[PDB]
């Protein structure tokens, strides 16, 4: 996260690290009490490696007591995204068992009525993502709040060139954005989880290329079914 601070602990209950051999690799949501959803690109590389969740954290490094490190029993990326696209960049992550909840954990209600989210609302996005272009990576969870672009502008020839289709969304990027290692990570509307973090785009903060969401609400039939 660029251009933001650091994040209230714990107050961000539906944080999830997804962790790949015990290192942080995406951000994550809490969607229900077995259920985190990420960004498919974060496993589009992992291979071997060993996937968890890590619940209930500020702090990657640090102990605390709500920390929870959670095996992963099932990955599924949705069945049309592609390493090569930023479309249906969506991944559920089946806990192990269901996350012990409390005043750090707990799942976030999710958008499933398919409307967007009005252009100008200010949305929080939170993550343990690179802070600044150096690529320092903070140790505890970061925040900022970003006003939603609208679609038609993000798709200015200067910006996103026509890339930003009904199921995506945008939010301006300008000092302020999600970085590499926030995909996956949430943007959050008045409390609703509204959009997942997409494909980092190789300038952090660059303010023509703003950042692009996938709309939770445009998969809700995806995510609802595999929740069944």
């Amino acid at each position: 996260i660029l251009g933001g601070r650091e994040a209230e602990a714990h107050a961000r209950p539906y944080m999830a690290s997804v962790q790949l051999n015990g290192a942080h690799l995406c951000g994550g949501v809490l969607v229900a009490e077995q259920w985190v959803l990420s960004a498919a690109h974060c496993l589009e590389d992992a291979a071997d490696g060993k996937v968890q969740v890590l619940l209930g954290a500020h702090s990657l490094s640090q102990p605390e007591p709500s920390k929870r490190l959670y095996d992963v029993l099932r990955a599924v990326p949705h069945p049309d995204s592609q390493p090569d696209t930023i479309d249906h960049d969506l991944l559920l992550l089946q806990l192990s068992e269901k996350a012990t909840l409390g005043p750090a954990v707990r799942p976030l209600p999710w958008q499933r009525v398919d409307r967007d989210v009005a252009p100008g609302t200010l949305c929080d996005v939170a993550g343990w993502g690179i802070v600044n272009h150096a690529g320092r990576r903070p140790d505890s969870l970061q925040h900022v709040l970003l006003p939603v672009l609208d679609r038609a502008t993000c798709n200015r020839r200067t910006h996103h060139d026509g890339a930003i289709t009904e199921r995506l969304m945008c939010a301006e990027s300008n000092r302020r954005d999600s970085c590499k290692g926030d995909s996956g990570g949430p943007l959050v509307c008045g409390g609703v989880l509204e959009g997942v973090v997409t494909s980092g785009s190789a300038v952090c903060g660059n303010r023509k290329k703003p950042g692009i969401y996938t709309r939770v609400a445009s998969y809700a039939a995806w995510i609802d079914s595999v929740l069944a």
